[PDB]
């Protein structure tokens, strides 16, 4: 909500209390409250005519664990500067470039973009450290097409190899067109960290990444296809040395505030690395239908349910990895500003 | 304080910068800085006629620690709907609704509210995962009569066996008279935990508690009674078999601001396990005279001080156990938005 | 910004996002993110004709580690009263009084203010538990003439040796004239904590300092003279039993908004203590050139450089202790509102 606005300069502080609840079946149903709530607050300052400043923060608060060992988590942190048809600049934590792509497909009700993306790893995702250079229109001449190039310095001390990185770069292009069609590609290319090549897997993490969607006349329809190479993470920190990743999602709106969705992620590993308990080959690492709907009172006030049908099965991989397999299912309430 | 109200839909920001420090004493003198920040939001939005769409969160950082050591906690986040004579339902991190009975007494100037009422315990503090349902004038009925009806899901991993709780109930009811006199009853009934019930105690945590106050012409007096069994921690982390407890606090609100208060609370254990050093059988588990005042100097600025006569004696339990006996005294300052 | 103004009571919600980025140079280059977000709430109420009351919290979110890992601060929260002539009151975590005699060299772009001055150090920055009594104008009899008088309670437990401290007292005063210059002096002493006595090198810590400032005409010039006394810490957690401290800075403002800026910190430890590593004597603690520039757009956009010219030699103390003698260089963007 916009609770500044005067002199040039406004301020939106935003957020949401989100009640929810997740239950696991397959071998005997368990269920955790998963409560939480978020902040944030999006800056404008006119600076002149063809300047604008601006800053976004986003704060995250578990309310699921008890008093005095609840996380907290600064999701963005960022400050730029934009320039009409010379584009934008802005430096800190935020999504990574090529994320752009997967921005289709991530609209699933409780679960999603939980297949090649991950928080933490390489321009996936959140994460820190990138510089980010975009334009909305290509340079005044092209009305819908825009970019991202980004840079992303080392972050390879202090944290966990599965979160490392070395110096990098990716980039999305989206061409959206008036008839709500809108096309997607990326790409992305980093140094591994010294801590990760000793994987003996190899010197580079890649990725590259194309998606569709239609979004008009209340329906919503997207599809997903990409590849990540040295990149995507296991369940016990071993990086797939390829993956083959697909998506997609459809949903429709009713006015009176009901959206039913079907969604579907895989994730397939190639040649997965050898390890206790698993000889090596090809893997899924991420394989699920979800089935769910939000009823949207308002702008500012859902409620939602959600099924996961589980695909994995129960395998020398999954066993070895510690990967779940077990179905899933979540409902929540939600107010929002 | 409420920072936006537009389009039906309303923010209060709200919270207080609380100095304070509060002194021991009964062998050597020993003080500590208590300082410590809240903030918090509500928000409401108008949906149609019958129904509004509610949110609270509300968050604590202790400023006493250096930094880099200060703990901060959410204490409340919920969403919600209410609908008039049908009642409101909300689901998150809330106060339990036995605690209804308890906030007559609850009311002291630095203490009280400490006896059998615990933060993370069941339903008798704030707490994870409570769907509650209420209703304010039984459904259009009766004026002043209101209930809650409120469902916990088990908290039973990666917690502390004394914050741990199974599936169960709680509920309470008010009857408010137009005279400022209030009459309160409510009771909880769940089952313990898995790791609970290993101490051999038996399969359910339950109480019972009443209350009656009088709030009018510038005098507070309340007087609380309640019994749990199976529910309330020790300092030693056994839980006590019974409790019977009893609270009342006489207040007088001067009109230039001052507000004279005393108070008192006891919370006897009944047939307390045997353990080193302590060969079983009734014992006090807190016991202590609160007198302080307030100075009032409008609704956003306040002073305080408060003595607590502490009348528990060192004996066998509360050494075995590890319950302070000592006097304390306490200070602050507060700014309040 | 001011997102509240009504019936006598305001509140400033105030804050920034930071995007910045850190090398170190000497022996290989190395850099990491230093991105993070800072957010506050100044709170005012008119409660008579003679009486304000106030309050102050302000909270640092590191955004440059993993969302899991990121560490929060609350640097200040406060809350007291102001009388006109008679002078103000406040009690929380605030900074020490002897720090205004820092603040005139503490405006450098990157560092500064890291000779003698440390946060949860006795007075010398942000601390826990000070009581603070401050006068604008002695007493309404001279203009420009203020200071400061401030007690703080022994923090002796559950901290870090180098964050502790006793019972003692800090006070300022500064003399401010219309031509532009101010002066500033400061005293403190303080008994040290039982756990830092044990090092036999004395039962208290003091310190003086003076400054001077010239702030008028597009020009900043400021010098700062002190010495400590077992109050500053070393990098090993040392005490200098005696230091001789010196900082100097110069800036101009350009009315287009660049302003650059060169600064000098020195902070010479006086007959260090032996330890592994070093036979004892004098040693440099801090010593460094800082040139840097900033780029105001305006009061809410920023950027800046800067580089550290470390003048620290490898040594047998920087060895023993840890002291970083490499150079630096760092750079930004900040919004601010
Ligand atoms: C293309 C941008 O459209 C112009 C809108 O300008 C409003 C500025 O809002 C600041 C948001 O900046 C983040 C995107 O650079
Ligand atoms: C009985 C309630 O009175 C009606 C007031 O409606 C304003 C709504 O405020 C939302 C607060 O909701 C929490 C209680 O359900
Ligand atoms: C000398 C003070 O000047 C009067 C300004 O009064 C406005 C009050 O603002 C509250 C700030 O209080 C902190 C300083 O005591």
């Amino acid at each position: 909500a916009e609770i500044y606005n005067k002199n040039g300069n406004k301020l939106d502080f935003y957020g949401k209390m989100v009640g929810e609840h997740v239950w696991t079946t397959n071998g005997d149903t368990s269920s955790d409250d998963t409560t939480y709530a978020r902040i944030g607050l999006k800056g404008e300052t006119q600076i002149n005519d063809q300047l604008i400043g601006y800053g976004q923060w986003e704060y995250n608060m578990d309310a699921s664990n008890v008093e005095g060992s609840q996380t907290t988590k600064t999701r963005l942190a960022f400050a730029g500067l934009k320039a009409g048809e010379y584009g934008s600049f802005d430096y800190g934590r935020n999504y990574g470039a090529i994320y752009d792509v997967e921005a289709a497909t991530d609209m699933l009700v409780e679960w999603g973009g939980d297949g090649w993306n991950y928080t933490d790893n390489y321009m996936t995702g959140r994460t820190n450290g990138v510089a980010t250079y975009r334009n909305s229109d290509f340079f005044g001449l092209v009305d819908g097409l825009s970019f991202a190039l980004q840079y992303q310095g080392k972050n390879d001390h202090d944290r966990a190899i599965r979160k490392q990185n070395g110096d990098g770069f990716s980039t999305a292009a989206t061409y959206a067109f008036d008839n709500g069609i809108a096309l997607s590609a990326g790409y992305s290319s980093s140094n591994r960290s010294v801590d990760q090549k000793a994987d003996g897997n190899g010197d580079k993490a890649e990725a590259w990444a194309t998606s569709a969607k239609y979004d008009a006349n209340n329906i919503y329809a997207a599809v997903m296809y990409s590849q990540t190479y040295n990149m995507t993470p296991e369940e016990d920190n071993h990086f797939a040395g390829k993956t083959q990743n697909f998506e997609a999602v459809v949903q429709y709106q009713f006015d009176f505030g009901l959206r039913p969705s079907i969604g579907y992620v895989q994730t397939k590993g190639k040649d997965l690395q050898s390890r206790a308990g698993f000889s090596g080959g090809d893997a899924d690492l991420v394989k699920y239908i979800e089935v769910g709907t939000w009823y949207y009172f308002n702008k500012n006030m859902n409620v939602y349910a959600a099924y996961k049908f589980n695909q994995l099965d129960d395998n020398d991989y999954t066993k070895a990895a510690g990967v779940a397999t077990d179905d899933q299912a979540a409902v929540g309430i939600v107010y929002q500003f």
